[PDB]
């Protein structure tokens, strides 16, 4: 499920510690994978992550398909 | 189009610096998403990126529709 975190902005988690959100600058937006860290038991963002822009989001599910046929191969169930 | 790295790893761009691939440690598989820089006329991994567990990348796959809308309802054309 979807959720907002603490800068008002949509994210959903991957793992414990994981998530994407999308996040806004300057009216452009951003798909953003990071790992949070938690201290003094607020999580905040670390340095593990990357801030996609759409154009690079769509490319990756381009080549989506073509990932989960590797990960096949090397024995890993993924979903269509 | 899958390309080969210079590690011998499959990699899959995603703009012109950023890369999708795949690696293998201790028989684990990762998804990495990662930024490289140009130096010397070598690209080179850099700081920006993270590598996914294969669970990771698959709750990443289940959000996908989710962030999609989102991405819809800010005004972005993206594909099923």
């Amino acid at each position: 499920g979807s959720q907002v975190d603490a800068e008002g902005n949509p994210f959903w988690e991957i793992s414990d510690k994981r998530r994407v959100g999308i996040s806004q600058f300057k009216k452009m937006d951003f798909i953003n994978i990071r790992e949070y860290y938690e201290a003094g038991g607020e999580m905040k963002p670390g340095k593990k992550g990357i801030g996609l822009t759409v154009d690079q989001y769509t490319a990756f599910l381009k080549a989506i398909p073509a990932i989960n046929a590797e990960l096949r191969s090397r024995g890993h169930d993924i979903t269509d």
